[PDB]
């Protein structure tokens, strides 16, 4: 069957969706809820990276220009990792997906917000978080 492929066609970024979903072994048999859960985990993986990258920059005594943005971004990612993505996982697993859409709207916006505080030194990760969040938002809407 071609559920991964058609699911991905119904997103803003077919190729990103497709390679992301196929990287997780749950995609061989997973239904759309499972596919959404895979996408949430891929956002988390990038957000986990972003959060440590920020902490590393802060640990090094960063340039004065970067202190406020880094502190603000650190909060953005704390919210994503502690509130937003956990909300989405919970909603998907309990079968109330509309709340998972809410988490991805938030993570998409907060990654962009962080980037805007500065091109930041970790732009590729903010972009990845935004892009994957928008893919996941679209996957979840199939479930509504």
């Amino acid at each position: 069957n071609n559920l991964v492929e058609t699911t991905c066609k119904n997103t803003p970024n077919y190729q990103l969706c497709l390679k992301t979903l196929l990287s997780d072994k749950r995609s061989a048999t997973g239904d759309i809820t499972t596919l959404a859960l895979i996408m949430v985990d891929a956002i988390k993986a990038k957000a986990n990276q972003a959060a440590v990258t920020i902490s590393k920059l802060r640990h090094s005594n960063p340039p004065a220009a970067w202190k406020g943005p880094l502190k603000n971004c650190a909060f953005s990612y704390k919210v994503i990792l502690t509130a937003s993505l956990p909300e989405a996982i919970e909603a998907l697993t309990k079968g109330d997906p509309k709340f998972a859409e809410d988490g991805m709207v938030g993570s998409s916006g907060d990654a962009q917000e962080c980037e805007e505080y500065f091109k930041s030194p970790f732009s590729a990760l903010n972009i990845a978080v935004h892009e994957l969040s928008d893919v996941g938002r679209a996957i979840v809407r199939n479930l509504l």
